């Protein structure tokens, strides 16, 4: 169901920062807004015809929150009714997203913030359920089970593992689209899931698995040979 | 003395975020590192041959700090000796830059931090003196008087005023390069200095004044008619 504003790892900025979106009925829904991505959005026509923006947060690394404040300010000052919020951030309460934004001078008057512990929701309807994922110990990091147009989508966020319960859902056909942070590098303490490990953990329904957050060394040919899909920025974001 | 990685206002991202630099003797010195700019830097050869990075901070708006953490991580993990700090951040103590960086998961082990109240410094030699400036009520914001290769540089940061002592220095010929946040809009409570106000405040040495942080509406032809210079990204970034 998802298209991508960006799909690279933090240093692979030619693909943009990893961020998926849905645009429908004047609503722009996106997961994360990394440092590189506000400029990509502004150079595209993605915001044309958009009445309301919704941003769902996975964690606050710079390649996931670094330009959210730019987008908040732009939507507040320049979109629709000037100086009225038209962007809603959704985040787990424990992430303390407002404190991160306030550190950059982004105050609550500029956006709407909906926080939750377990789940929440936003003709456009979307639901999401938190899946805490391990990534770095410095930050609380999340993926999500997302329900949209009667499809079930798993979106890992940045993650170096997959819960056995989520794997079982995928194996049993209960996840229609499975977006997974995957990297080529394979090493102890990896903060991302290697392609090798992904191939060891998923045998069934590989055709529903989409590798994202791709590092510069990522071997797309090998990923496809194994039966996985590899995401790329949407054609809107490619020359 | 300065070249620019970017020179736009927050929404004018085709010019990049406002950030000046010097690259000399394996040292890359930059003022701020806004969200848009790590990608600009990575697409260029700016980091080629660089041994040490120094970032001086004016304030922590997203278009000034949003990708500093990306650059810290890249320099720590990918430049030179892997997992040894490559980058030194300079900031006034009151800015609390480490708390901002910690919020994005950027820990103190990944960079060197030098904080000060009044002044500090870094073959390559550079000195800076803090100039507190008004900009927004949410943040403590600063410009700087910078000494480099026997030239005196004023760099406003984001600012909606010029301190009288800095104006006098400019009028008296004591500032060689005067970089000023300037915008076209002119309104009560403006968080930047309008071109109109700049023209009312500065009469002598306008030829040493460089308008930066340019908004999408900025009238470069009018600024040049008034005798000011207009900054642009260095050709490396165009
Ligand atoms: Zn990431
Ligand atoms: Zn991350
Ligand atoms: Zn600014
Ligand atoms: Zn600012």
């Amino acid at each position: 169901m998802f298209k991508f504003i960006g799909c690279g790892s933090a240093f692979n900025t030619r693909l943009g920062n990893n961020s998926a979106y849905i645009k429908e009925d004047g609503i722009l829904f996106m997961i994360d807004c990394g440092s590189a991505n506000f400029d990509r959005i502004m150079r595209s026509d993605l915001l044309e015809g958009v009445e309301d923006i919704v941003v769902l947060m996975t964690h606050t690394h710079p390649d996931h929150v670094g330009s959210l404040g730019d987008l908040i300010f732009y939507s507040y000052f320049c979109m629709g009714q000037v100086k009225v919020p038209n962007l809603t951030v959704y985040a787990p309460y424990d992430m303390k997203i407002s404190k991160v934004l306030q550190g950059m001078g982004v105050e609550r008057e500029c956006y709407r913030l909906i926080q939750f512990d377990n789940s929440n929701e936003y003709g456009f309807h979307i639901k999401f359920q938190v899946v805490p994922n391990r990534h770095v110990p410095e930050l609380l990091c999340y993926g999500y089970l997302i329900t949209y147009k009667d499809k079930t989508i798993y979106y890992s966020g940045d993650a170096n593992n997959i819960s056995p319960f989520i794997l079982r859902m995928l194996e049993d056909g209960e996840i229609d689209y499975f977006y997974q942070d995957t990297c080529q590098a394979d090493y102890e303490g990896n903060v991302h899931l290697s392609l090798k490990k992904l191939s060891e953990m998923v045998w069934a329904n590989r055709d529903r698995v989409y590798c994202m957050h791709l590092d510069g060394g990522f071997n797309r040919e090998q990923a496809e040979e194994l039966g996985f899909n590899v995401v790329q920025p949407s054609y809107k974001f490619m020359i």
